């Protein structure tokens, strides 16, 4: 029935780090790791997070539901985060968003919303693409069709045949767009670069949807903000499924939103009222606690003040990894130039290590990166750099 | 495209309780409410909930992801809340749970999970049935198909028509069964009644699902499970979506499992590898703070006692309103036979107040009950009985 003939092939967190306990070793890191972590390697609760906290178990006198919606002020923040300031998408209201546990769960909520309401059946790309962005949108019908994103060789960002094998299928066709910076690829299109691709997103029908997990990492926050910005004053209707989880170090309380800006009021109002209509058929609801904490630092002119500095070095700390890397093998390993990663933006660069490296490296080196040459800078430690440094240039 | 030719029509919890601030009134209380209140009509932070949050705070370390299945212990202990002890379906490990944003968030996870994997194209549903499940089961496929509950004129369950009009429908058709009791109803089947049946699914393919909102609220809470029980040493293959949300106070900050009951380990294992597998497709990864507060109290020897009894006058007071009501009448009101409710399990009754009399209700007597005579025996105060019981022998 349900009972047997049922497959079971999971979703590979475990492609690498999980039996990293494994065969009883002095191993370094797991490096490939999403979340990030310190020159302990370790994932804190970061302070903001605990002075927020407090705030709340005292102040909070229900955990009565939360509207469908969430709550309007992490909408209200989350809109001026995004691309708004005293700025008009805001203010033409042309922007209506949704408390969504995740930027995840903010990404299907966008699939199952956009079937019916909307006349999709496609989603474009990006690849490498963050893998779960193929599975999580044949969720509620859609198929995803991965166009041109990185051109290996001088490990860049290809524009030449991007813009070729995007550009292709249908009018009402949608793509996700990426950012700042990218999974597994760190790289980035430029705001030229993207601007460029912004005219002609307003040219073919297409209409926009991105995908924001990393604000102020590897680029700034703002500027980095700003390639989303690029089509914000430019479109008329899109959508942000963002998250709160790698900037705010809150993977575990589920936070993100689901910003719809259709062009009117009305508009918006009703795209949206039936992307209110969604959110009730799983989780009627969102969750409170760490999106009432992202509300809640922003609000604290002297809160977020110390959030978007405790945001600043997990980033200096992830830009320093890059750099010193690289340093620990022009001073370490002489060989090819290990060079193009610290010009990436965020904690992720697909590294060069073709395959069966990164196996003859899981062993007697007792060292984890997940196939794909993909590595995690943010798990790249001082201590941990010489030891690592030596198992690369010893598989070349 | 997205943009206009868009419909609107929102779920109602609104069909009454919003604008109810309203006319500027002075009302009583809003009566049908869905989650709990006390004698001033607050929805509050129980203390075993703040005591529990205190722990997490201090002792929590990191907000790092929470994994796909939530907590294991948050299982350990729903599971032998559920139906086990030190009881074999536990031991036999033929039960396989999931940390769920809700049970309603828990009962889609249901869907999506059984459409692929399993042979599911029918809901059988109950009526009157929780209209959140009509909905959320077209979420992914699937069709509900609304069998005979409640039997009108002697306000209770037929048992003559249920077991009739239910029956019908073939082998591979799943059931919903519904807890101890029920919404809108209060009513419920017993446990003479329920056995009745258990061995009656056992007979004719079906494969349960339950919708366990409500432990020990106007039943008992272990007996009150039992009504479950009746089928758990009897199937094979079966399902609990379950909360916390009302027996917690935690609405907000979401929670309950996804227990399959398959009929192995090896089993309850891949049918569940699929059920694994759904999680990450949309919210990959459950929010950890309300299913944190459910397992850390159950794990206090003295945190749970003190729940456990918190949760005892949540009932004595729903209990109560039952009775006071009706009291209120015999001893006001002197017209029908309103007694049958005191008798209903839960904090839910279906009011006989054909449809506008809740209608020249909402107006110069400023009373609202959601318009299938569905009101919150929880909204329904001592110093709200008497108002209300007037505007009840007004109406009739």
């Amino acid at each position: 029935m349900f009972e047997n003939i049922t497959a079971a092939p999971a979703d590979p967190i475990l492609g690498l780090a999980d039996l990293f306990r494994a065969d009883e070793r002095p191993g370094k890191i797991n490096l490939g790791i999403g979340v990030y972590k310190d020159e302990t390697g370790k994932t804190p609760v970061l302070t903001s997070v605990k002075k927020a906290e407090q705030y709340l178990l005292e102040n909070e006198t229900t955990k009565n539901y939360l509207g469908i919606d969430g709550i309007p002020e992490f909408g209200r923040c989350t809109q001026e985060l995004l691309f708004g300031k005293g700025s008009a998408l805001i203010n033409d209201k042309r922007a209506r968003t949704a408390q969504t546990p995740g930027g995840t769960g903010a990404l299907r909520v966008a699939a199952d919303f956009l079937a019916k309401n909307t006349s999709v059946k496609r989603v474009w790309v990006s690849n490498p693409s963050w893998p779960n962005h193929k599975s999580v949108f044949n969720s509620a019908g859609l198929e995803v069709r991965e166009y041109a994103y990185y051109d290996a060789e001088n490990h860049t960002l290809d524009f030449d045949a991007l813009i070729n094998s995007l550009n292709e299928a249908q009018a009402g066709d949608v793509v996700l767009f990426h950012g700042c910076c990218h999974n597994p690829t760190g790289i980035d299109p430029t705001l030229e670069q993207w601007q460029t691709l912004a005219q002609l997103s307003v040219e073919k029908g297409w209409l926009p949807l991105f995908d924001f997990a990393y604000q102020g990492f590897a680029r700034g926050l703002e500027e980095d903000a700003e390639g989303l910005r690029a089509f914000a004053a430019m479109h008329k209707e899109l959508i942000v499924a963002s998250s709160y989880s790698k900037n705010f170090g809150l993977y575990n309380e589920r936070v993100g939103a689901c910003t719809l800006v259709a062009a009117d009021s009305e508009t918006v109002d009703r795209a949206f009222s039936q992307m209110k209509a969604a959110i009730d058929a799983n989780y009627s609801n969102p969750p409170a606690h760490g999106a009432s904490v992202v509300a809640t630092i922003l609000s604290n002119d002297a809160l977020r003040a110390i959030w978007e500095q405790e945001l600043t070095d997990m980033r200096q700390r992830i830009q320093r990894m890059r750099q010193l890397f690289v340093n620990t093998l022009q001073e370490k390993g002489a060989n090819r130039d290990f060079s193009f990663i610290i010009k990436q933006n965020g904690m992720f660069s697909f590294s060069g290590l073709t395959k069966e490296q990164v196996l003859r490296l899981r062993e007697e080196f007792g060292v984890y990166a997940v196939a794909s040459g993909r590595v995690n800078v943010a798990g790249m430690t001082p201590d941990n750099m010489a030891p690592l440094c030596e198992a690369i240039v010893a598989v070349l």
